[PDB]
């Protein structure tokens, strides 16, 4: 009855949809790291795992995670993408959750965002239409990570946008 | 009293040194994946975790893992490197182990392999000198992953090569 959505990137989030209709979303924890004298962010492994071990989702809950691709930042931009992705899939399988990777094109096309002039903005609107109680948590432009994780869970659950304006 | 060494790559291995002097080494489990019509290998997350949960190393054992760098295969060659690395560090932290990353230059320089004409061959020799009971398991050229994992654990433990020939 539960479902999890994971935007695995820095700036991402993990969302939990419960069978009683309620939802939750948590920002991905991160630390700082200096790579070649440049300040980078890096996911916080311990905080992610402890977050997963504190969820109310029963073991076996399916986690829908975006398997993405950054090709204009190149080396150590794909290392970061694979690192964050490998970190999340391992943390989920170790917490008792089943993992289903979803292409970014797939969940965006389902919610009609594939060719959006404002993709991050529309995802927050689409996420607040599905979960109006998260409207506070989708206010800022930096909340598109929370929105993607919610849409990833909503796609995996098969939710549909109600008829109305966008 | 225990120590773990992890060559995180495909073709890598995980080694366990016990306080009674004995040692073990396991090949990294993998699956096949077709990426852009090309057959690739990819670490087996479930088999890695189950392997970690079956070790006799008590919780809190430090795991020394190589943090490496492949720059002549480029895109999706660094995604693979970060993916395997993120997969391992998450699987280790989730199994109760503490992680200490070690540069490839660091452990190679400690065992005098930094400027070796035959780096993979010498690592197997160095590993069989430290652990002669693994001589059978270091016979083939493809066993350099097992050797690296053993040397990673031997470095983290502070072992020294006895005086003698190489």
């Amino acid at each position: 009855g539960w479902v999890i959505g994971v935007d695995p990137d820095i700036g991402g989030a993990i969302a939990v949809l419960s069978p009683d209709g309620s939802s939750q979303v948590f920002d991905n924890p991160f630390v700082h790291i200096v790579v070649s004298e440049v300040i980078r962010k890096r996911l916080d492994t311990k905080s992610i795992i402890e977050l997963l071990r504190g969820l109310d989702a029963p073991p076996g809950t399916t986690a829908y995670i975006e398997k993405s691709s950054p090709p204009t930042d190149g080396k150590q931009g794909w290392w970061s993408t694979g690192f964050s992705y490998g970190l999340w899939i391992a943390s989920l399988v170790a917490s008792g959750f089943s993992v289903v990777p979803v292409a970014s094109q797939t969940w965006k096309a389902y919610f009609g965002l594939m060719r959006s002039e404002t993709p991050k903005d529309d995802s927050r609107q689409a996420a607040s239409i599905l979960f109006p109680d998260k409207d506070q948590s989708l206010k800022l432009k930096k909340h598109h990570g929370r929105a993607e994780a919610l849409l990833l869970a909503a796609y995996g659950k098969g939710l549909v946008l109600p008829s109305g304006k966008f």
